[PDB]
C-alpha cells in the first residue's frame, strides 16, 4: 500500500538482493544480523564494506552494490544491531566498539581479512571507529557525509535523556520524515524513487513492533550523542576518502538548540574541511549542490567519484 506496515525487523519489506543472517550472542542476549554479500563476475581482489545511516538500511545500498560489484569488488552491506532487518534487542548497551566488533565478528565468518569500509552518516561514525579499532583491516576509509564531525555535547547541544528520546521518536511519521529529508538529505528535491526509503522507516513505526523500534532508536541516538570520534581522527592509520555534501545541515538536537547554536551547527563546508585537516592521510572531495545523501540525490556523479576515489 501507500503507507505500508513493517514488522520490527522490516518484515514485508524487500532488499533487492538476497538477505542473509549470522546468528550470535552478545551481552547475554541471542542477536541476529542481516546481511546483502554480492560477488563480482570478475573479481578485482578487494572487498568493500558498506555501514548504513540511522535512517537508512543494507538496502539503500542498491544502487551502490550494483556499480562496486560491476567494477569487480565483493560486496558485504550489513544492518547493525538495532537497525532494520536486524534484531531490536529488549536490551543492551550501545556503544560504537561494540557494533563495529559485531562486525567484525561477520566479516571473520565471511572469510574477510581486509577491506575498503565505507560509512554514510551515523555509518560513517561507526566507519571511524571500526577504522580505529581493526587498522590492519582496512585499507580505505570512506565517509559519505558522516556524522560526529563536531561533538554536539562540546558546542552546547542540551542533553537529551534516553526516556525522553523514546517518547519523541514514537511520534515518526512519513510526512515528518520527509520535511526532514527533503530539507537534509536532498538540497530541497525530492523524486518518487525516495519515497521507498520513506515509507522503509516510517512502515516500521506503524507495526506492532514499533515501541522496540522506537526504544533502540533512542539507546542509539544516545550513543551517538555520548561517545564522539572527532577527537581521535588523527588517530586514522590509512588513506581516508570525505565525499561531502556541502548543502548537509545535519546536527544533533539542532532543533532543541538556541537561534545562536543552530545557526553555528552542521556546517557542512565547513566540517568537512576540519576533518580533513586531522585525517593525517585524507582527500577531500565536495559535491557544493549535494546534501546529506549525495548517493541517492546524485547517483551517476556519486559513484564517479567513489569509483576513482577508491582506487590504488
Ligand atoms: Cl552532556
Ligand atoms: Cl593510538
Amino acid at each position: 500500500s501507500q503507507a505500508p506496515v513493517y514488522g520490527e525487523r522490516l518484515e514485508g519489506f524487500d532488499y533487492a538482493y538476497p538477505v542473509h543472517y549470522l546468528d550470535f550472542t552478545s551481552q547475554g542476549q541471542p542477536l541476529s544480523m542481516a546481511y546483502l554479500d554480492v560477488a563480482p563476475k570478475k573479481a578485482n581482489g578487494r572487498t568493500i564494506l558498506l555501514m548504513h545511516g540511522k535512517n537508512f538500511c543494507a538496502g539503500t545500498w542498491e544502487r551502490t552494490i550494483d556499480v562496486l560489484a560491476d567494477a569487480g569488488y565483493r560486496v558485504i552491506a550489513v544492518d547493525q544491531v538495532g537497525f532494520c532487518k536486524s534484531s531490536k534487542p529488549a536490551h543492551y548497551q550501545y556503544s560504537f566498539q561494540q557494533l563495529a566488533a559485531n562486525t567484525h565478528a561477520l566479516l571473520e565468518r565471511l572469510g574477510v581479512a581486509r577491506a575498503s569500509v565505507i560509512g554514510h552518516s551515523m555509518g560513517g561514525m561507526l566507519a571511524t571507529r571500526y577504522a580505529l579499532l581493526y587498522p590492519r583491516q582496512v585499507e580505505r576509509l570512506v565517509l559519505v557525509n558522516p556524522i560526529g564531525l563536531e561533538d554536539w555535547k562540546a558546542l552546547g547541544v542540551p542533553w537529551r535523556s534516553v526516556d525522553d528520546w523514546y517518547r519523541r521518536d514514537l511520534q515518526t511519521s512519513a510526512e515528518g520524515i520527509r520535511q526532514y529529508q527533503q530539507a537534509t538529505y536532498y538540497a530541497g528535491e525530492w523524486r518518487p524513487e525516495f519515497d521507498r526509503w520513506v515509507q522503509m522507516q516510517a512502515g516500521m513505526y506503524r507495526g506492532k513492533g514499533r515501541e522496540s523500534v522506537a526504544w533502540n532508536s533512542a539507546l542509539t541516538y544516545d550513543m551517538i550523542f555520548t561517545q564522539p570520534v572527532v577527537y581521535e581522527l588523527d588517530r586514522l592509520q590509512m588513506p581516508t576518502l570525505l565525499l561531502i555534501g556541502e548543502k548537509d545541515n545535519t546536527a544533533i538536537g539542532k532543533d532543541a538548540a538556541p537561534a545562536e547554536l543552530k545557526a553555528r551547527l552542521g556546517n557542512y563546508a565547513q566540517l568537512g574541511k576540519d576533518a580533513a585537516r586531522r585525517i593525517p592521510q585524507a582527500t577531500l572531495v565536495e559535491f557544493p549542490d549535494l546534501g546529506h545523501t549525495p548517493q541517492i540525490q546524485a547517483p551517476e556523479r556519486f559513484h564517479q567519484a567513489l569509483l576513482e576515489g577508491l582506487q590504488t
